[PDB]
């Protein structure tokens, strides 16, 4: 019964937690960003502060070219707001029908990119320790407080750490459904 899979689009808390993510990726307050701008930030983290070889580093690249691509943004092109936020309507759609038909989300490739680097035994779950790593240096939480309440919204595993999985799950909820049981999901951080 659970989880919601419908999106809510017109749900101004769904509207407004994309536009913070916008303004959170506008670091110079331009009213625009390109796929530039985020392909350079994703390698520039995972490289130069999450040790990324290089063939994760680039496998990492690809997998954020296509999420922000599937928003509608490309190379040379500066996406205004509302841009932004109608690819943002065609790619939560898109994502939500791959993952009713069973078919591997951009969210999801993503992630396993990303948990390469992260978690330090490569088996697909990070520690509270690895997130709060990845999470301060993207910016996208600041405080460990809410980096902790990541883990009180996700389903943890046997072994203390949230798996690819969940996160998927939580992910889907969070930035696509608007899932109730997902709110809080990086603390205060994000609304
Ligand atoms: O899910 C993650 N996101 C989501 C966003 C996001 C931005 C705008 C928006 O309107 C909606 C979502 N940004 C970053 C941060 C970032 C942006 C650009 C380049 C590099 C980083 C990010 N990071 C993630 C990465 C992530 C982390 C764990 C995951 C686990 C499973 C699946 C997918 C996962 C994805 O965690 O917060």
């Amino acid at each position: 019964a659970n989880s919601k899979l419908t999106s809510d689009f017109d749900n101004p808390r769904w509207i407004g937690r994309h536009k913070h993510m916008f303004n959170f990726l506008d670091v110079n307050h331009n009213g625009k960003i390109s796929l530039d701008e985020m392909v350079y930030k994703a390698s520039d983290i995972v490289i130069n502060n999450l040790g990324a070889t290089p063939e994760q580093a680039k496998r990492h690249k690809d997998a954020v070219e296509a999420f922000f691509g599937g928003a509608g943004m490309k190379y040379g092109v500066e996406t205004d707001w509302p841009a932004y936020i109608e690819g943002w309507k065609k790619l939560a759609t898109d994502e939500l029908e791959k993952y009713a038909k069973n078919e591997p989300t951009l969210i999801r490739i993503w992630g396993d990119a990303l948990f390469d680097i992260v978690d330090k035994d490569q088996n697909g779950a990070i520690t509270l320790d690895e997130w709060k790593a990845y999470t301060k240096a993207a910016g996208i939480i600041q405080s460990s407080e809410d980096c902790e309440e990541t883990f009180r919204v996700c389903d943890i595993d046997e072994s203390g750490q949230l798996d690819v999985d969940e996160m998927t799950r939580q992910h889907l909820g969070f930035w696509y459904t608007m899932d109730p049981a997902c709110e809080k999901l990086y603390g205060g951080a994000v609304p």
